[PDB]
């Protein structure tokens, strides 16, 4: 599924985003933005061999599993698969425990490189939340 800005905004802020560990509900749909342009099915393979996967590009290597990814860790418990569903409850989910890791929303070098210290109120600007 690829969503709307202020879909997304409002599907996010329904699964407990907005402000969670102080992270605004901008930065989130930023960070969507530049890791899917707020596609659900986005997938992208890294040189070491691990994929990213769906909204948020969650990595095979520690987050879920995809049965290819040697030596791997599946610390939200999911296969890969329930990333890219047109439902983000799982994507979410993972996200709360990434960012709960001590890294913040620097483990998405997107957001790091794209959304950190910009104004990221402007991608909720406009929208019905
Ligand atoms: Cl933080
Ligand atoms: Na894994």
């Amino acid at each position: 599924k690829v969503f709307g800005r202020c879909e997304l905004a409002a599907a996010m802020k329904r699964h407990g985003l907005d402000n969670y560990r102080g992270y605004s509900l901008g930065n989130w749909v930023c960070a969507a933005k530049f890791e899917s342009n707020f596609n659900t099915q986005a997938t992208n393979r890294n040189t070491d061999g691990s994929t990213d996967y769906g909204i948020l590009q969650i990595n095979s290597r520690w987050w879920c599993n995809d049965g290819r990814t040697p030596g791997s860790r599946n610390l939200c418990n999911i296969p890969c698969s329930a990333l890219l569903s047109s439902d983000i409850t799982a994507s979410v989910n993972c996200a709360k425990k990434i960012v709960s890791d001590g890294n913040g929303m620097n483990a998405w070098v997107a957001w790091r490189n794209r959304c950190k210290g910009t104004d990221v109120q402007a991608w909720i600007r406009g929208c019905r939340l």
